């Protein structure tokens, strides 16, 4: 009842110390091993030097192994900042004797800061990811910049691309190397969508697109601070990429989650098929990432997504484009091992209340909502006429996520301030109320469909099969879990599920 | 203690009834006259069918006379959407003998909203834009679109010897297009270009209005074209939201600087920005916008009046970055008040070379409405580390119940300057979920070797503008504290002592 201790189960979270971004994320094709290294402070549970890049594997994207530090700076003052993985098949770098499966020459390239330099450096494993050797004695990249950071690699074809953040311009830099180790300036991304207060953590990646072309390029940028709920946000752009320039489609500004807590996106290098693109995020906000609550770990990762380009507009009469997240989790594991509930044809109504007592409460459920308003003669524009579900928890029924639908606000809210835990009332960029603008299904039914996954004190909702989310975080007291779900409404037969299946976790 | 009774001194509300969106924004010189038209039902405090353009006059943008409904859609379904108002000098519409004077005559360009049409109609005045008349029975811009909207007209003089038009900006929402139609006359319009799908497109554009401002430029020209759209549904806080592209009007299209998102206010209730047609200075540009968000605005606590207005803020194109290790460019906003007669007729107080350490200010004969300017630093201090809410914040309390209070500060933590409104008794704050409690803004310093930061507020009861960095940022909110129960006190706190100094702090009570 001061510090919130429940630790989610299938987001990835460090054993200890402060974690703060997703960093040299890979796939080991040869022991179908997922790799995801953090940023990571081993000595407390806020940023600090020395930085290291902390090292987790999986099999599932599910569960996780957290080894702790791999990669370092080489010295207290210094940071290895955040950065990429790359799979050097041919062996351009030169670094993999014929003993090293091509499926594992992971290289690693990523930012020293040390003092006022920030600057790119590589480090190859030859041991499938787990240590790693500093290529020479210095950088193969510094341009005499303070703010330089968070390498970006693919390949081209063909040569290596980086895309790095000059942050303070707002660049996003593309660089080009035959080898990794000799980089040319190629081109200078700069001044697009919302710039906040810096650009960082470029992504670029060629992504499918289901239609109603086969793909198209996106570009992924963070920005910290300067984001428009605070602190940090993640956007992207939708366009091409020519070999050395990028043009986006249109001149828009698309953020990736409309939730308070989704920052520094990477994707990983590789999937199992080649295909799919997946990335993870840090689940946090700097504006309070480092007083969360929590200990003896700090921040938390997103679940995985998986992004496709698809056609979609926020309204029936116009036509635009939008990166579709749809959630990737060990589903059959997790459904199998779990216990399911389920309501149907429900007309929302005081006189038939309905609620939904969870067996042995895990704290880590999710559900599919799907639900109409029919509107009543009593509801106009001056009441609040809501939809609400309370997940109300099994130690202390005052401690509540209530998230729902108000027509008259035509939105989702999410309330998370409804806790005991003193952070979520003391730190005022913590904001109670978020809100998110759900589109319809389909037009003439106007059917909404919300899937969310909650996890211990993080809560995903994904609006329209994944063209919107929302990712935030809550704090319930201490071993306080979500154990009853609560449907009410203050005007009868004003709405109706058609559908509302609850499926909780057993972990 | 269910119905926050107050009304704003200093910003526009009407007698009675629903206000929306600023509406035929123009200056009388002749009589030197400010009118501003406003979307009204006068039936109800919601909004409603037959919708009005209510009218109301100013001498200083500080005081108003409402009169009432003006322009109506002469049915009882329809409805009289937005529109502009432009001064037809040289008399391009035929509808003006001498003896109107050219400083007076006034065509408004509005839509008419009726089943399932959007159509553009015009309407006149003879008297100086008190009562208007249609023109022709029928409308001079449709396009059988049920989502057309919101024309903002100005007069674009042409250049080597050809004539001049005037330039028509509309919504066509659904796709978020601001279409650019000339005319010679208006009544003849013909479209020149469809700016689509540029910045937060959300779910609808709306209230589009192109204009050209003055450019403060000490950098690396005179002046530049900002656009206005504003968007709702789907602002990033949800609801509504304006925001601004800064360009080039060649003629015909507008073409962006680059492709940045810029908003024009950080706040919630800042919506449907209209700039006036003509200023007295020919050059500077004026505006004003509804101090709400379509989320709750029509459940609102006050009564028999619904919406209130911002204050006018003049609108000036400056060189402005938020490191200072870069250029790029922002849309300065100004307050706009009476502020001799205000500051005159009312009660200063002040605090110098303060650093915080557990000091009050008691407002005496409370009026709810005040100014005040801070300018405070962070020193930082042994006991501050990133695992801690170090603030510094100001409570306004309330006189009569003080356990209802504004919470504003900075956070160095957050980087960011907050507003806590949610710490009142008025039941609609805690039951209507998209009224947030809590708001922020990434305010800049206003020197980055002195690390000072500057915030000028203005509360007037109800609602709370802040300017940031002599205006680079504004963030608009409105508040409710119970009926009778206006801001009392101004408490400054912070949990460590010594960690801020505030160098000053000029409040202004105004007794009006
Ligand atoms: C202005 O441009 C927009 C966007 O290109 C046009 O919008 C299209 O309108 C039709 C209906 O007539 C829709 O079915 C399309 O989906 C819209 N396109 C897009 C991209 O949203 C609009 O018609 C144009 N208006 C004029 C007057 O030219
Ligand atoms: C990439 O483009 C940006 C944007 O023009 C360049 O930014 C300038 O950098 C200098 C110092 O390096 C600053 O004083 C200027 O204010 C920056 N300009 C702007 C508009 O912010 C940047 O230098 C370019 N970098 C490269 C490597 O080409
Ligand atoms: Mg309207």
């Amino acid at each position: 009842t001061t510090f919130s201790l429940n630790r989610p189960s299938v987001h990835f979270t460090p054993s200890h110390g402060w974690m703060n971004d997703p960093n040299g994320l890979w796939y080991d094709a040869k022991e179908e091993d997922w790799h995801l290294y953090y940023q990571y402070n081993p000595a407390a549970t806020i940023w600090g030097t020395p930085l290291y890049w902390g090292h987790a594997v999986s099999k599932d994207l599910t569960s996780w192994t957290d080894y702790g530090a791999s990669l370092g700076p080489g010295s207290d003052d210094a940071g290895a900042f955040s950065g990429s993985m790359v799979i050097d098949y041919n062996n351009t770098s030169g670094f993999f004797n014929s003993s090293v499966d091509p499926r594992q020459r992971a290289v690693a390239v990523w930012t020293l800061s040390k003092g006022p330099s920030q600057a790119q450096h590589i480090s190859y494993s030859l041991d499938g990811g787990y240590t790693f050797q500093h290529y020479s004695d210095n950088a193969v990249l510094d341009i005499n910049s303070s703010n330089f950071r968070d390498p970006k690699v693919f390949w081209h074809e063909g040569r290596w691309i980086m895309a790095v953040a000059e942050s303070q311009v707002f660049s996003v830099l593309f660089y080009s190397s035959p080898n990794l180790k000799n980089w040319t300036l190629e081109s200078n991304f700069t001044h697009h969508g919302w710039t906040g207060t810096q650009y960082e953590c470029p992504g670029l990646v060629k992504v499918p697109y289901d239609s109603v072309p086969d793909s198209a390029w996106v570009l992924f940028v963070s920005i910290n601070p300067g984001g428009p709920l605070g602190g940090s946000v993640t956007q992207y752009f939708v366009g091409d990429f020519n070999g050395t320039h990028f043009t986006p489609i249109d001149d828009q500004t698309r953020f990736l989650d409309m939730g308070k807590d989704y920052y520094a996106l990477q994707t990983f290098f590789n999937t199992p098929n080649e295909k799919d693109v997946y990335g993870i995020a840090w689940a946090s906000n700097w504006q309070y990432a480092q007083q969360a609550p929590t200990d003896p770990w700090r921040s938390s990762m997103s679940l995985v997504r998986q992004f496709t380009l698809k056609d979609f507009s926020t309204n029936p009469n116009s036509a635009d484009v939008v990166l579709n997240s749809q959630p990737v989790l060990n589903y059959d594991a997790l459904r199998k091992n779990g216990t399911t509930y389920s309501i149907t044809n429900y007309t929302v109504t005081s006189e038939n209340g309905k609620k939904i007592k969870l067996d042995n409460p895990s704290g880590s459920l999710e559900f599919h909502l799907e639900y109409v308003f029919n509107g009543s003669p009593d509801i106009k524009s001056n009441v609040f006429a809501d939809l609400s579900l309370y997940f109300k928890g099994n130690n202390d029924d005052n401690e509540y996520l209530r998230l729902g639908y108000e027509t008259n606000g035509g939105a989702f809210f999410l309330d998370r301030g409804h806790t005991k835990i003193p952070f979520v009332k003391e730190n005022l960029f913590f904001n109670h109320q978020l809100a998110v603008t759900n589109p319809v299904s389909n037009y003439t039914t106007n059917v909404f469909d919300v899937y969310g996954v909650i996890d211990k004190n993080i809560i995903e909702l994904y609006f329209d099969n994944g063209n919107v989310v929302s990712t935030n975080t809550f704090f319930f007291s201490t071993n306080n879990v979500i154990g009853e779900i609560d449907i009410k409404s203050p005007y009868d037969k004003a709405y109706t599920i058609n559908s509302f299946n609850v499926t909780q976790f057993n972990v």
